[PDB]
């Protein structure tokens, strides 16, 4: 779809453990008034990784959503295989939101949440597991709207179960994916949890999931016990704290979303509903 040739490098914007995400412009009229766009490539193109990011490829094409970042077209010329898409230029959640967190109320965090809860409840038609839900991941497009923005771990079910068993973000991992490595449309609810948490901590590090597990489990371990100390926390039920000014509501929105039973998360399209009659009434429509 795109030409080599006409694709100007101009700054880096993200850069993840397999792949990076540059600005560049696209110039077929080579009067450099073309559009600038976002293209991620690999950083080591060996057969395992570009498998995975052609899957990666095949899942961001199609998918079609206000809250799913565009896919644009793909370019190559041998082993040089990028993605391209829409430029978002407020760059990622947790950039912005540290940038603007004295403007951004509680009716605006749900307005982000909201949209992420539908992106979400788009993936799951497809029968996607995003596995990587966190503000990391979710970009910025305006003041008013959000995109989920990066797809790079992203499974398609089997047609045989409800999971896909495959350095990992262990933070944000339900219990099942840290001991079964078992990813589920309701190990993504999990995460949307401590993404919830995130927005209403406004992205602190002091206050970061990380930050606030090595606390309750202490800051000797590392590595393996780690996971093993993080395990045996979240099976004895300890949780992240509720965020200084979160409505209790929301609080309980996210401990929901982290039940150790899998059948007791609610789904997203409840989570959308749910989130929408909270910033309703939060607005004026109950008070
Ligand atoms: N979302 C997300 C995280 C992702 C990084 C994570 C792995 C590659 C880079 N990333 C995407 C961007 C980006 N920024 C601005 N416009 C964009 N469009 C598509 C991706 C994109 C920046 N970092």
């Amino acid at each position: 779809q795109f030409e080599e040739r006409h694709l100007k490098f101009l700054q880096q914007l993200g850069k993840g453990n397999f792949g990076s995400v540059e600005m560049c412009r696209y110039d077929p009229l080579q009067d450099n008034t073309g559009e600038v766009v976002a293209v991620k490539k690999l950083q080591h193109s060996t057969e395992e990784h570009l498998r995975d990011f052609e899957r990666e490829i095949e899942i961001l094409k199609s998918l079609q959503h206000d809250n799913i970042v565009k896919y644009k077209g793909v370019c190559y010329s041998r082993r040089n295989l990028k993605l391209i898409m829409e430029y978002l230029p407020y760059g990622s959640l947790r950039d912005y939101l540290q940038k603007h967190k004295e403007r951004i109320d509680h009716i605006k965090l749900l307005q982000y949440t909201s949209q992420i809860c539908k992106g979400m409840e788009y993936l799951g038609t497809k029968r996607y597991i995003h596995r990587d839900l966190a503000t990391r991941n979710i970009l910025v497009e305006n003041e008013n709207r959000v995109k989920i923005g990066d797809f790079g771990l992203t499974k398609v079910l089997p047609q045989d179960k409800e999971y896909y068993k495959v350095e990992s973000p262990i933070f944000w991992y339900a219990p099942e994916s840290l001991t079964e490595s078992k990813f589920s449309v309701a190990s993504d609810v999990w995460s949307f949890g401590v993404v919830l948490y995130e927005l209403f901590t406004y992205i602190e590090k002091s206050k970061s999931p990380p930050a606030e597990f090595m606390r309750m489990i202490g800051n000797d371990k590392q590595g393996q016990m780690i996971v093993f100390h993080l395990i045996e926390l979240l099976k004895n039920n300890g949780r992240l704290p509720r965020p200084d000014g979160c409505p209790d509501e929301i609080y309980m929105i996210m401990t929901e979303c982290w039940n150790n039973n899998v059948n007791q998360r609610p789904s997203f399209r409840d989570l959308a509903l749910r989130v929408d009659q909270i910033r309703d009434n939060m607005a004026g429509g109950s008070g």
